[PDB]
């Protein structure tokens, strides 16, 4: 904005949903819910780095703990996400990704909101200690119906709010809104998270394509013709350097701040894809979509499908605008009847 | 062993370490070094880890902008190496990537060890919260003259201990040394290392490849003709799947964790491979061999290569060893004249 | 209350002091201030526990930093606080300890708040390592005039809310308002304020005296009275454990806890006390009233006495009911004109 | 010295104690001894500090209740010192307050050193976050026969090592031996003991005095007659400022750094004193006449007191050199018959 004199301003998260709440003129429902989920993804955070971890193994005398087939991370998480969700009394209906059927919020703690999540993400990578995250989506219950698992059952286009926490390196949790997509970043010494990047827009074009290339054999022609041309460039550019970490919290999060491409494609044994739309899919193609980038499946986009079934698959290519339009021609060439 | 079922207790790195030098009645100059860098590596962690972040975004107002000098990560790093390293008093030749030249440690903290390490691996791809680390490898000083750069120029034969640590989701150190390699994982909270895994043996064959595709222009045949095999396998069985985290310390140990191998061979970009071969090479390689897989370049081992300069660069084949065997016998079938 | 079924809940600080102000049916403007204080507090828990103390001592190479003459624990403090606390847009006029002039917040960052603080308490005895602590008030700006120094000036009956954070042995957030005194405790793990305490009240009678008795020389005789009459007990009773750490906050913390009485009379070198009113008396004495005990000048009462000096001080008598009521008959007896 | 003007750099326990043991080539067992408690007291102070409390409030859902066993504190410490200690496999005899009975550590893991500790003085002084700590002294084995209880009898004379660690606004590690008293400090950002404060020496005379005169009724009159003397100095001087935690730690290390003296004599209720001498008498004894203080009984020194039992108790009375002095003139003035 314009002009003024001394202005050193230190905005952290739960400030920042706090304005922002306030601005919206809303009651505060939601802000409950957005500093609940700010609570889990710190206290995960800690899980995750193993602080404790010499308890487990003797340093009390190995009293009852052992590692193996015990206190596994992503139970905790689930446990976590779900407790300190449904005592913000602000949610009716939580899909989780490990859970199986949609919980449905005991009446005293209800709330008008519906939240999808996957608590820990790539969590089967982290014996490896590679990047692991958590996704999560909120919908606003538009029904009038008891909270029927349904009330999750609605295009990614009707999120309300969505974001993932990243563990990697470092800490970090994005949030996208209506308005924009923020990127505030944990400072363990003081467990808070400061904004450290304000309206994250992702470059047009990248440089960048992520895939698990191993299904060479199995993807489409589109596909194959796609990355061939990232390999062996026609004009005779540079080539795109290829990233495949192995986990979408980590990959998506490059994309959005590098720019380049994302891609996890249908391929038989997941004609599908693998990825869930509810709860991967759908919150990481909000995100892109606000930071002006896309997500599509190829022939449609993300966003507009209607889910009929909460643990649904998709596939999903998102990344930089440039690159995801040069991908949705070449399966425009292909596609047919 | 005489009566122990089902049993294990708490074991910090310093014990072992400490014990470890006690049965080969070393002065225990070394213990002292081990003793150091580890903790180097706790406190870069935590840099790392952006913990203190807060301050340095105005919280604390930024008066005439403050801090105990925190700056661009990999230089402070390479500081606090070379600094807990001259004080150990068992330094005389540090090689740093960070630094043209070697480092000759004054005579008065002048110990007998050459010490060659990278203080931040993929200090660039920070950025993305991507998995950073660290790597040191150490040599014996043999000569009588001065210490000097020469001191640094052995084959990784002649190393007497070398390892990384892996900033990630955790923070995980991991020793080779003669007897073998034991990762200790690092319990933040009561700042120590833990022993987790003793005498890591790698998988004889795993189900990754691991290499940059982006470059499959620049690739000789023999990578070129193996990538293929894994893609589409002659014997029509399972494909390898694939990841490429796109940094060394990630790679390194997601292969010798869950098997596979790790390619940077050369090409028309880099003749003799991206990859350092003093402070990024040889320790991997050193790791690998002592943990049941090859560090080959194509054609000779990385361990016997001499160095004719300290910064010098060498293509590496590391992970499970009937993996690198057969992309050595694909390299063989495509004989050089 | 009375019946239900499973309800297992973590209140946060955060949370609590959201749900808290919603009832309140308030803006939030509170809510705002509430928050800006909270990480305040965990900022400066991070400073006294001398966090980062290495990089001052030469981990980094002893750079620039020295411990003596330099970045002092109660600058920081106040600095912190200060920053902090205008960034909240609900100040417009903050008094100090340590700073000698009320601060008037430019009108960018004005709030209809009050705030009256003692950044850190006991600070000098920070090099016993003796636990410090930070002391608020806060009171609403009832005038109309430009935010002026005066609107400091107001009784403590005034305020709107009040409280202090220790730094012992464990972090506490002692929060004080109409309807009640709750105590929150830090989890640094996770940066976290859990309440552990709800609704405090204090016991009726005691059995510990607070005082620094190497005053007995220059004490007031209904003083000395009260002080004999504890160590020689009339009817034969067992006397009063003594306690007198030297800190405000940790005496006026334990006599919160396990009742007793604290005090600091007037003696001729401070014939009107130490403590200040504004800022130490005033926000402990208020705690004490809404914890059912009592805190008096020993003639009148703290919270009614109205400051003409933001900096001035005043005898302070608090504790257990009945045992302030015992020493306020002793100073009736004596009384005259 | 040949050339070093005002320099100072990191220096951390671990180094610090190694190379100490190198000087007087130990065989090393010391070292692992100093090593392990260590780690004892940084987890134990983790532990004091409550963090992780969070989870143990429902934030984590206690399923069924969980944790990996971390109940009383006192208890739990107690569990972890004999545990990091046996497993140092250097003792034979741990001596600990919460245990009724010697321990003898088992033929496997026995050492040679028998260890006394009080692994945590003011466990119950411990709801008002008023300091607490943890004490040791270390004896050298001197027999030929099985290690059992009378191998802890020994003078505090023939101590080879003791200190305190002290949970308070910081975590301080007081060590003295042969050499002096060294104090470090806790950096739990990086998790290590940094040395600030090396070859400690006592005020000669300070201006506090500490006791609790709850019990000045039971009080002999030496005892009585020097109270006196400071709270109405007979030169007309000015008076000693009074300072009781109610905590010896807290208090010893007051006394130890700020000067002054420090009481609990015997009484009515407590004819031997209500301090044990093995583990808190001893200790903070040879830490004072380390640091260049006194620590009488009144009529003879702690040190020189041969035990009977192990549990024994003892009146004691330590500080500044010119001020124990004083009341030891005041107790011969008084002779007993
Ligand atoms: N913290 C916030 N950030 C962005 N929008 C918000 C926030 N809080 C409330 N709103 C908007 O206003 C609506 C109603 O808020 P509520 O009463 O709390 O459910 C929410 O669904 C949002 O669309
Ligand atoms: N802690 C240790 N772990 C493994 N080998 C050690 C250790 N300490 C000493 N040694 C071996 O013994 C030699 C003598 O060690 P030093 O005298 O301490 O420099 C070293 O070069 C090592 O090969
Ligand atoms: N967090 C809170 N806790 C208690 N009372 C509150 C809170 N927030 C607001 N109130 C009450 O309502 C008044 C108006 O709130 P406000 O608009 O935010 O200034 C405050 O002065 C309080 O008296
Ligand atoms: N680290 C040390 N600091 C002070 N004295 C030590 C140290 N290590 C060994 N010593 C002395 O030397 C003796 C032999 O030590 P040790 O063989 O390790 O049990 C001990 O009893 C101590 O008196
Ligand atoms: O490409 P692969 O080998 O099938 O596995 C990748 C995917 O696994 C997942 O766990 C599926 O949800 C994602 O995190 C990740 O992007
Ligand atoms: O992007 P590229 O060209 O494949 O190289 C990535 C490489 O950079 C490095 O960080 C260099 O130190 C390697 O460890 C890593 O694998
Ligand atoms: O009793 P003394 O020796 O004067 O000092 C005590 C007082 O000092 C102070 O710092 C004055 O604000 C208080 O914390 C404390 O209660
Ligand atoms: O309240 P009292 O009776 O004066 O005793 C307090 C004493 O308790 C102890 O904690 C006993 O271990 C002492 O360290 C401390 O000074
Ligand atoms: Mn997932
Ligand atoms: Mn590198
Ligand atoms: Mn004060
Ligand atoms: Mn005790």
């Amino acid at each position: 904005t314009d002009q003024a004199a001394f202005d050193t301003n230190i905005v952290t998260l739960t400030r920042f949903v706090m304005e922002q709440g306030r601005k919206a003129r809303g009651t505060g429902e939601m802000t409950q819910l957005l500093n609940s989920l700010c609570t889990a993804v710190a206290a995960i955070s800690t899980a995750v780095r193993k602080a404790g971890i010499a308890h487990l193994y003797g340093i009390a005398g190995s009293t009852n703990v052992t590692g193996d087939q015990v206190k596994k991370l992503d139970v905790l998480s689930n446990d976590l996400v779900i407790n300190v969700l449904k005592s913000s009394f602000a949610t009716c209906v939580l899909v989780t990704e490990e859970d199986k059927n949609a919980i449905i919020v005991e009446p005293e703690k209800r709330g008008k909101y519906v939240v999808c999540f996957d608590p820990l993400d790539g969590s089967s990578n982290i014996d490896c200690l590679v990047s692991i995250g958590t996704i999560f989506g909120i919908y606003r219950k538009n029904s009038t119906d008891e909270p029927s698992e349904k009330d999750a059952l609605q295009p990614g286009r009707n999120l309300v709010a969505a974001g993932y926490a990243l563990y990697g390196s470092a800490t970090m949790l994005v949030l996208a809104m209506v308005n924009g997509v923020n990127c505030f970043m944990l400072d363990p010494a003081i467990g808070e998270f400061i904004l450290v990047d304000r309206n994250v827009k992702i470059k047009k074009k990248g440089s960048i394509y992520s895939i698990n290339e191993g299904y060479a054999k199995e993807f489409d022609p589109a596909i194959t013709e796609y990355i061939q041309r990232k390999k062996f460039p026609p004009d005779n550019s540079a080539p795109y350097g290829a990233r495949y970490v192995g986990s979408m919290v980590a990959d998506v999060h490059r994309t959005l701040v590098y720019g380049g491409i994302f891609m996890y494609p249908a391929n038989k044994k997941s004609p599908k894809g693998k990825l869930r739309l509810l709860y991967e899919c759908n919150p990481m193609a909000y995100v892109m979509e606000k930071a002006g980038g896309l997500a599509t499946t190829g022939k449609e986009a993300v966003l507009d499908i209607v889910p009929t079934d909460i643990h649904q698959r998709a596939p999903i290519i998102l990344g930089s605008p440039e690159d995801v339009t040069e991908l949705l021609e070449i399966y425009q060439k292909h596609a047919a009847k």
